[PDB]
């Protein structure tokens, strides 16, 4: 009894786990996937498929293989929620035992079939019922997982577009401990099967507050294109009371090192938007700056995965399903190490709430029906 | 440093309070034993964790058949619960005020219920009409009338009186999924879904049908007390027995056995009969710790005297929990605070991909 709190909610700066998988080096500038900079990845073509291998098994030649025929049977109306229900399903139909049950072999081939299969949804989903799904010889064709995703969502995607899209699926494969991540460790840690965290992750990722999701920078964007001048649409933003998307407080210790590979892909790639977007950048970071010069300004990688997506075809609501698709690496990785790890993740609260108490004294208890 | 976040303080709350120490469980402030000695049925103990006061109870669940058929009922709800955000519009929960909040609670929990209920009458039988559905006056008793169409008055009694044991147990990895996806502001309905797939780990506590095989034996045996001696001598776990969690007798066995006995439970005297033997003979064999029945034992007892099978059991489990998860995931939005810890890097130091084992086997696009 008497408990008291003392200077004390949540886990702020309270270390949970330890983990191999990456470093997100943001005092230092860098990010790395077990040792290796996503700058090295990105700009010697390194495939999603690969990268997952990289960030489950910790070195290459095991990559994910090719999706297996399943039409998608949840539609919702939202790729979320059709992904995350899909998800949960796979283990009854395909046998899928709680983790305590099997080693870790399976697990891994357990969680390598789960993510092809949410890559498959969310094309599926994006295409729409209204459109005959793509068949699969012609996906049969495709030599890389990112480009199955893009012929079974697009039929007939333009190579380019498939580069981009693996520029950014490397780049949001892992960036350490968020709420989607501990979310999917917290469930595997349960022992339940992996269908089932991987489920749990895409409810906590669909959170606004989680954070990652491309910003809202399209409609800025129109306006610089036909407007001409970048410096003076962004001063009348923020003239005129309004927030610039894509721009904020910093991440790293200087520019973000995902935003500067999705950047360098753009330019790389021809995106049309892009010299729009280097005016509107260099113009949102000088007057962000000049109007507040002891506040931090960088460019949130956001900004570019916006700008990078929108080139590939993919519509503004189809964006956060984008993220979900590539952040199935990190889960993925750290679901198994919470396996070979082996211990649940169950935290304590104190209760401050009301003494012991007879049920007649409560507010109601007159509305209250005995049986 | 030891992982796990073992007793790390992470919330404070007032919904309810497991007195470890003192022997009892309270919901806000209101021992269980009252609730269930003066009959309180499970949509009012809902109200009264989630509120903090009666008057509000759970509603009758509307007409809304499952479309979800997996095979496995924790899957049946957990893929269900999260496609009624699109169809009933639900927002997210940082965009919402409480009273809509807790209104959507409701509505998703009574029908977390009826999904159970069709989920485990199977889509090889034709469903339960409306009208008798509509005769019930409880949540309760909807629930088995939809799942049973004529169920037995003393089967409710005993749901309802697990359920209300059932229904909140404090920071449990389940709650705490449910709380840290509410955090980050996604609808209600995804919280809940998240709360189910952390609910279905084996390691989670709560496996009732696991005891099954362990009363068949003493049937037809005859002498429980050699039967659980044949078990230890195997080398295999003891089901439904070991490790003390309250102080010593766990408050929810102690209410789910008193049910067992007063609603005439017929396989009481030989679940008495094994609790004697196997609390002898751990007691005798490892008489340094203390050994008490744990609350998966009696809760088995009860829900198969329901005529509740084995993999229906934890699906009954999630279904009175949904109290304790609607009572968190509120009082994590007044909160407002996004749940995230901390991790170290202990990996290999910057190489280069040439230098990863396999870089040989990847083809650069």
């Amino acid at each position: 009894m008497t408990v008291v709190p003392e200077n004390f909610p949540g886990l702020d700066g309270v270390v949970a786990f330890t983990t191999e998988i990456a470093e997100p080096d943001k005092d230092g500038g860098a990010l790395r996937y077990r040792g290796v900079d996503i700058e090295d990845l990105v700009s010697q073509r390194v495939t999603f498929g690969d990268v997952w291998a990289l960030l489950v098994d910790g070195n290459f030649g095991s990559g994910l293989p090719p999706a297996e025929p399943f039409p998608l049977p949840i539609h919702s109306g939202d790729v979320r929620v059709d992904v995350q229900a899909g998800l949960a399903m796979l283990a009854p139909i395909w046998g899928y035992a709680p983790l305590l049950d099997i080693d870790d072999a399976t697990a891994r081939q357990q969680l390598a079939r789960a993510s092809v299969m949410a890559l498959s949804y969310v094309a599926q989903s994006a295409r729409g019922i209204y459109q005959p799904a793509v068949p699969q010889r012609i996906i049969d064709e495709c030599s890389t997982v990112t480009a199955e995703f893009m012929t079974r969502w697009q039929g007939e995607p333009d190579p380019r577009h498939i580069e981009a899209i693996d520029a950014y699926w490397v780049s949001a494969a892992e960036h350490g401990m968020n709420a989607s991540t501990f979310t999917a460790r917290v469930i595997a840690s349960t022992g339940a099967d992996v269908a089932a965290a991987l489920s749990g992750a895409i409810g906590a990722m669909s959170g606004p507050l989680h954070g990652g999701a491309p910003a809202r920078v399209l409609p800025m964007l129109d306006e610089v294109e036909r407007a001409g001048d970048a410096r003076s649409v962004v001063k009348g933003i923020l003239d005129r009371g309004e927030k610039l998307m894509g721009f904020g407080h910093r991440v790293y210790r200087a520019e973000d090192p995902r935003a500067r590979v999705l950047r360098a892909a753009a330019e790389r790639l021809g995106a049309p938007r892009y010299e729009v977007a280097v005016a509107v950048e260099q113009a949102a970071l000088s007057e962000l700056r000049e109007r507040r010069p002891d506040r931090a300004i960088e460019t949130n990688v956001e900004f570019w995965a916006a700008v990078v997506l929108d080139f590939a075809r993919v519509p503004a609501n189809m964006m956060p399903a984008m993220f979900t698709c590539g952040r199935t690496a990190g889960w993925c990785a750290h679901i198994l190490e919470q396996k070979r790890l082996g211990k649940l993740v169950r935290p304590s609260a104190i209760y401050v709430g009301p003494g012991p108490r007879s049920p007649e004294s409560v507010d109601g208890w007159e509305r209250v029906l005995t049986t």
